[PDB]
DNA sequence: TTTCGTCGCCCACGCTTTTTTTTTTTT
């Protein structure tokens, strides 16, 4: 996550950093991985200056057959951010990969806020319990942030409540372009310090509601598609966890409300089911990594547990 | 929190910002919670000075990344409105809370109208009840709107008949367009003054008969969640705690509420109420982001919801 | 009731008034109370006229919103028709509540259905109301009933009783219209109460099967929700009556439609010889008990 | 030293939504 002043020293100045860092685009990484016509569309930026700051950029950002083996050494340190619960780690074999989309969907009163809230705390965990060591972005779009659920996760753990509390950064999107400057935000400030990992709940569900009737679906799809496009892009240039959360729908017999858009898009999604009792049930899905199996996890007084 | 006018202070002309209230924008906080897409859509509004509605809005709301620090210190300042029962109230750690929506649902004679009055008292009460102040918004299509039920329950409190009675609404439309749009009138009413509870009590009722039949029920939920989300948006802005009632309907594959993948991801909090033996209920926490799955007996008596 | 003349001499001024008439949803309060989608299929189509006829249509007793103490002094002056017996003078809370709608069941055709034949004393009582109705699905009403009650009391008249009391319904489809017409005559002259004998007695005679649950569901949906149009509207007091299902897992037949569409439902039990007990259920401000009934010869009371 | 002329050529698809609804007594 190289900073937008490391092309300020080779050749690009300070006027066309800022123009960039205004754009959004405040990483080495964000330019690079842009095209060529969205580095026109924002103004102050000729055509051949465009060519010259996209060489600059590509200079440093690996691109193109390199070498794969090293890839390979990469995914096996993938860091696998753990559930929390012996269950769900075990049938994710390992817990949320890092640098990818994980969608959870479910009827409700499944556990994706409860999971969310778990990940919240043992993103802070270090590489021996399992998570990143790092912040966490708690993007909250249903008003349903309770921090108390994380000081019960912290002193479950044996962690300083404060710390926990102290580590969390959240923000609320009020519709999906609001959600979409919240994304650009968390990106500017994710390169000030180290973040282990980004929640998105119900990352779609204001799609359902501010984009009504069959006329704006093709806009609905197009803006979601761009929405999970940035988000990917935070997953690479940043190698945070993006863990995402889905609501379903009733196939008049369940089905995520997301189209094929975000059937694509999410690198792994979970079908969370109401078991008996406390207890519930999550099955993968469109996991190119992982089986096709169920699980067994509990919602406790300490997050999920078994 | 602070009125719609301040926008025109701070640089738009007055005819703006008359379009913009006609469009429903009541406060500067509602106009900042529609995007873009919902202020082009006001006739007049063209994407010039959009930006002019949208970011300098935004710089009166904080809509950006607090610490969860900050937010656990907030949690304090909620209200936690209380109901009647004491094992009730250890049942919702300290009653329903401030800016979040309460869907309360089960079969007939579940004390779901007597859980209503009882919480609008409260709020129409000072905070040594729970409620800190403000008045109690109704809007009733069900018909159990009784005034005879809001007398008797004002005994019990010794609150005189005027400054109660006379401090709560009623809904006379019974169409699903009706409460939304009588939702979007109490919100230039509540921006005026204060309030702390609003009960929509027929939330999915008007649905069952409204939209009949397989074939029109997508623009039925359409037209839910478009009310969902609308109520949130109400609740946040001013900080007022929402109860919504439903019905319910058996399996026959048992009691399920209905409307159900479009109310059950909105309302923050479910309580599933059941008939116990002679008059006393049970609720259960059927959904909750903070509370366990524990079940609290009541006894509805004359005094309130009472245990 | 508002048949007012606001209604064809607002700004609307074309056939739009008589489609809405011939549709059999009259009155003012046949626009601001229904949906758009209603107002699609009638004849004449234009969306821009639906959004006309509202706005011109609206302006009624306050519907943006009200206080609550408004009305609340109009429910104070109540008719609330006492029932036909002295016995209930504690439990009801005085007497059938107009503009609520209570439900009676546990009987076929007797029982809660001779309590269709009495009441009305407030009625003949001061002026007064002096009106009551009759609705039916697959009844036997029986004016000579409604004769030999009034003859108890002080209301000796034998026209007066009769012209209102309609005595008609065998199948769903066919009484559909009767209750979509009730109100072609409901706003002519002031009316009190509405009784609805056997209503939605056995919808499995004729929408019956599997599969067809729903669809019959559906219907007492809609029906109920134009009672209740019609009781909170005209400010009337409706008495819907069903029959028991002998439960094999005591309940009326209705399941969680009429279940979810009713104000104070009440079950009605068998005593001792003539004794009738009347026992309580969902009400929003009655506490729970268990009334003392009698139907004798002459009528429902003692 | 002198003195302007003269139109042609079409391309190219995107996007899912949404649950409802209880009968029915034997011996
Ligand atoms: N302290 C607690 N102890 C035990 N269980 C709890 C506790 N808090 C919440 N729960 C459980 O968690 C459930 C809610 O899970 P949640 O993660 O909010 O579901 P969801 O699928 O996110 N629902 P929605 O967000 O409405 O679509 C509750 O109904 C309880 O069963
Ligand atoms: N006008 C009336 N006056 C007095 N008694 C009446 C009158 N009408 C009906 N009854 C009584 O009601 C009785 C009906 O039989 P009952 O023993 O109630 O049958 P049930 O099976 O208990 N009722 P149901 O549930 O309607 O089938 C008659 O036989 C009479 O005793
Ligand atoms: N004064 C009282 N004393 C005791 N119990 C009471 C009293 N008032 C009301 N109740 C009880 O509280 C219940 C509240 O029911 P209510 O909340 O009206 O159900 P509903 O689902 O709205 N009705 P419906 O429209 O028929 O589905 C009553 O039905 C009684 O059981
Ligand atoms: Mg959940
Ligand atoms: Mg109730
Ligand atoms: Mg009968």
């Amino acid at each position: 996550p190289q900073p937008i002043s490391r092309l300020e020293q080779c050749g690009i100045n300070a006027n066309d950093v800022k123009k960039l860092e205004e754009a959004g685009y405040h990483t080495v990484e964000a330019v690079a991985y842009a095209p060529k016509k969205e580095l026109i569309n924002i103004k102050g930026i000729s055509e051949a200056k465009a060519d010259k700051i996209l060489t600059e950029a590509a200079k440093l950002v690996p691109m193109g057959f390199t070498t794969a083996t090293e890839f390979h050494q990469r995914r096996s340190e993938i860091i696998q951010i753990t559930t929390g619960s012996k269950e769900l780690d075990k049938l994710l074999q390992g817990g949320i990969e890092t640098g990818s989309i994980t969608e959870m969907f479910g009827e409700f009163r499944t556990g994706k806020t409860q999971i969310c809230h778990t990940l919240a705390v043992t993103c802070q965990l270090p590489i021996d319990r399992g998570g990143g060591e790092g912040k966490a972005m708690y993007i909250d779009t249903e008003g349903t942030f309770r921090p108390e659920r994380l000081l019960a996760v912290a002193e479950r753990y044996g962690l300083s409540g404060s710390d926990v509390l102290d580590n969390v950064a959240y923000a609320r999107g009020f519709n999906t372009d609001h959600q979409t400057q919240l994304l650009y935000q968390a990106e500017d400030m994710m390169v000030e310090s180290r973040y282990a990992l980004l929640i998105v709940d119900s990352a779609t569900a204001l799609y359902r509601t501010d984009y009504s009737g069959r006329g704006e679906l093709s806009a609905r799809q197009m803006h979601l598609a761009r929405f999970l496009r940035m988000l990917l892009r935070l997953a690479d240039e940043f190698g945070v966890a993006v863990v995402i959360t889905n609501q379903v729908v009733a196939q008049v017999p369940k089905k995520p409300i997301g189209g094929n858009i975000i059937a694509h898009a999410s690198t792994t999604r979970l079908y969370l089911r109401k078991g008996r009792g406390e207890t519930r049930i999550c099955k993968i899905y469109d996991s190119p990594c992982l089986p096709e199996a169920e699980a067994m996890f509990a919602i406790n007084a300490d997050g999920v547990g078994d």
